[PDB]
């Protein structure tokens, strides 16, 4: 993802629609909020099970996505529960079961569907939701996560594709958005415009 | 996609699984090629279409990129179809799509690409194994590795809807791989050098 002038919007990109066939249910953007958070709790553990089983599988740079990427979804919890919070301080985040982790390929496509599915459906349906009832802190935060997410689904085609060709590139996380680049060429965020040096290494 | 010390195949790649859950039905290596063949169909119908969108829509290399695409699948269905001739003299390709914003485009295909990779090929695959069927093999390999590389293309083209460049895409003489811009030196699916490649 390249760095453009400006940080990217619902204002100013254009992939931000909805698939008109969209499998998100959505509600108010204080539901939505809660909706996200139980998905990415759940995506959470899912890369964490798959980055145990790829580091089982021989799979040491993909391990590092999958933990990488999960943590990535941590942030967003983050992003998402802090809004939560101002509404409804009594709320508490959920935990959730560890699922079953697969061979590795599979692992990655499951990652990239899961990632496309948010990324084209249910983000851009909760932006949709919060910018009709003017909630611009949750657009901010939902588009934040949305941006990520696609970039989440390239990197694990990238894996896919190069499943049998890793490299010893580690992947930069972001200390405030979940984007992450694979290796050492780039400047800033993309998405946030954080320098490279404020990133975490995988 | 990286060039290997040896071409991938299903013999010592280890990205050939297929999803548990397949949207995949499966049949005698003849139905299957067929059966790719009128998928591959759709999708050149589909990306043809996209093209057209991109461009009125104001993105011309994403309607390269998708002009590419549908010319990767046209290789496929060239491969498969020879197969399916020779197994059955006469037979005659099918003939078949709607268009949306050029980001949502972009997402249809990209999983199209992973249906195919991740489900349709590699079941192709195994049921061609099964049968002995060594060239319906290498042709559903050969077309379910560029279904990946695809994929992964549209993913970055929706990454960077708004940022696009002057790089070409190109496309394999003989296969499915796409790679955007000059820094390449040969097919990592097939080996077949840059200079044989036609660019869009
Ligand atoms: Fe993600
Ligand atoms: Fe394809
Ligand atoms: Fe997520
Ligand atoms: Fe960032
Ligand atoms: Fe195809
Ligand atoms: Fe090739």
């Amino acid at each position: 993802m390249k760095v453009r002038a400006q940080v990217p919007t619902v204002k100013n990109a254009t992939n931000f629609n909805m698939v008109a066939d969209s499998k998100t249910s959505v509600g108010s953007t204080l539901e939505n909020l809660k909706a996200a958070i139980a998905g990415e709790t759940g995506a959470h553990a899912k890369y964490t099970a798959f980055a145990k089983a790829a580091r089982e599988q021989g799979y040491e740079q993909i391990a590092r996505l999958f933990e990488a990427t999960a943590a990535a979804e941590l942030i967003h919890i983050g992003l998402e529960y802090a809004l939560v919070a101002e509404m409804e301080p009594g709320y508490e985040k959920p935990t959730v079961a560890a699922p079953s982790a697969y061979s590795c390929d599979l692992n990655l496509i499951s990652g990239a569907n899961g990632e496309i599915y948010e990324t084209s459906d249910m983000y851009p349906a909760f932006i949709r939701k919060a910018q009709e009832e003017g909630n611009s802190k949750a657009v901010h935060v939902f588009t934040r996560a949305k941006l990520a997410e696609s970039v989440h689904a390239e990197r694990y085609l990238a894996a896919y594709n190069d499943i049998d060709a890793p490299d010893d590139d580690k992947f930069h996380l972001c200390p405030i958005c979940g984007y992450i680049h694979k290796g050492e060429d780039f400047e800033k965020c993309p998405i946030c415009f954080r320098p490279k040096d404020t990133f975490t290494a995988y």
